[PDB]
């Protein structure tokens, strides 16, 4: 009894910094470029240092009726001011926040994964609807 | 003599589909957070189907006066309608154009670098100057 899921944490993002937000429209046209936007730190910010970051967003869709998840693709955010001159002595920071765009021909669920280099696996989710 | 770069094109995104378009400010103020936008097919749309699409898109930043580039992230664009009833059945699609965020505090230069699955890697860059 090992699991994954034992690891992936929710909460309110009111309440918690390491909660992905997706923002994204609750309906859309079928095959219209969709706009998903997902931040960690939307409410309460999370720091951005070379010893401590978020690592990437991951963006899931969840057909209605599919039995599976497809992954609509991962976010990595790479730069957290590194240099040979020391930690946070760098020239460029990548802060955890990703557009995405999509196109759906059915409604389902996003579900967004995140991760942060010391404090684990975060996840959320919102329902989308599909209409010709 | 077998070098990556000799398989990495560039080419006036006006002419050619696969170039990535990077839009970004010229000018930022230290630290604020600057929007990235980069797209392929920005001008000439590229194909989103099982068996041809881009995979992703990678930003790098060049300090001015620092010997090497940073990789500000990798950004994959993972479902092109793949479907266990076939191949472009699917119900969702990751287009090609992704928005990251990062705050600078040297000028430098963005480098975007884009994969398609089968006509390869794509490149592009543009200058951009920081100010306190
Ligand atoms: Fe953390
Ligand atoms: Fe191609």
């Amino acid at each position: 009894h090992m699991k994954l899921s034992d690891f992936i944490k929710t909460e309110d993002f009111k309440k918690e910094k390491h909660v992905p937000v997706i923002e994204a429209p609750e309906k859309v046209k079928k095959d219209e470029k969709v706009q998903i936007v997902v931040t960690v730190g939307k409410e309460i910010p999370h720091p951005n240092t070379t010893e401590h970051h978020i690592r990437w967003i991951k963006v899931f869709f969840q057909p209605d009726g599919d039995p599976y998840v497809y992954e609509v693709g991962r976010y990595e955010f790479n730069a957290h001011g590194e240099s040979v001159q020391g930690p946070n002595i760098g020239a460029v920071y990548t802060e955890p926040t990703v557009t995405t765009v999509v196109k759906l021909n059915r409604s389902g669920t996003i579900i967004a994964l995140s991760y942060c280099n010391i404090h684990g696996l975060w996840e959320s989710s919102q329902k989308i609807t599909v209409e010709e």
